[PDB]
């Protein structure tokens, strides 16, 4: 049948999955030639990429909460802190801070 | 057609990134017509899966980085908490030793 424009169609496609557009349609994927064989490939490759993306970012939600809780209890800890060591209790209180801000400045993003 | 085989190559090629194996060789690079296109670009996206992945582990360490100096600070604090309140200075070395935890699970 054709070759070049099929090949070319792919190609652009290709392009778009490789540079992270992952849910970019493959055409051709039903024809009896190897433009067939080769537009399977790639979309076996576009739903390998495709999986991989979405089990890092199911797992990076997570990390948020999960250091934000054990920061929480630091917190919850100082507040139970005797009245003699106010100074300690902020001081932990301001190091708190800081690891909350790399949480929202930064890890929530990725 | 002559073009047959270099195309069913690429699909192996394809095939082989979408394995995992990024370090298998992408053939017809050396071409200039749509199919060389093709091969370089698969090329580039190869390397740029191994520089990603190196780019994370970086970021990733980066992160582990920035918490431990704070967490470093509070549990060098407290160490001088007072006996009445070791309780809470155990508490609080649990939960940041709870996080450290996170972290190296997040880096591994």
């Amino acid at each position: 049948s054709t070759i070049t424009r099929p090949i070319i169609e792919l190609s652009n496609t290709f392009d778009k999955i490789a540079e992270g557009n992952l849910e970019a349609e493959v055409p051709h994927q039903n024809r009896a030639d190897e433009i067939g064989i080769l537009a399977k490939s790639i979309e076996r490759l576009r739903r390998s990429l495709k999986q991989l993306a979405d089990d890092r970012t199911l797992l990076m939600a997570g990390v948020s909460h999960d250091l934000r809780t054990p920061l929480t209890r630091i917190r919850l800890a100082t507040e139970m802190m005797s009245e003699q060591d106010g100074y300690l209790a902020e001081s932990i209180n301001k190091d708190i801070e800081e690891c909350n801000a790399i949480i929202e400045q930064f890890i929530d993003y990725l």
